[PDB]
């Protein structure tokens, strides 16, 4: 309805759309878990992205019900987005992966929303 949406109505909805984002290989591949910039070599990470988020976070919200309406979780899916855009330059991979990954979810997203009311 409003507001009030069950845990399970919203993993139930919601979970497809992440998972078509998971079925994207590789361009989710840098997104499955969270940054580890020392991993990676690029410490001033935390420094530029002040929120991490990534597709096992999300995932992980929703399995434990921590998304009360369905606009938090896509709120979280576009700030996973904006990390990868602002701490990549265009020419770079990640952040091609990433548009890759917008585009999709932009065109699953709809529907899925507006079944949720
Ligand atoms: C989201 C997180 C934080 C961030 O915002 N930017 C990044 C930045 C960087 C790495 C990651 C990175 N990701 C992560 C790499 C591990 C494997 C990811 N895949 C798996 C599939 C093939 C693949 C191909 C290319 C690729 C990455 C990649 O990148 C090209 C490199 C990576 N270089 C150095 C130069 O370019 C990073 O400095």
């Amino acid at each position: 309805r409003k507001k009030i949406f069950k845990p399970e109505e919203l993993r139930q909805a919601l979970m497809p759309t992440l998972e078509a984002l998971y079925r994207q290989d590789p361009e989710s591949l840098p997104f499955r878990q969270p940054v580890d910039p020392q991993l990676l070599g690029i410490p001033d990470y935390f420094d530029i992205v002040k929120n991490p988020m990534d597709l096992s976070t999300i995932k992980r919200k929703l399995d434990t019900g921590q998304y009360q309406e369905p606009w938090q979780y896509v709120d979280d899916v576009w700030l996973m987005f904006n990390n990868a855009w602002l701490y990549n330059r265009k020419t770079s991979r990640v952040y091609k992966f990433c548009s890759k990954l917008a585009e999709v979810f932009e065109q699953e997203i709809d529907p899925v929303m507006q079944s949720l009311g």
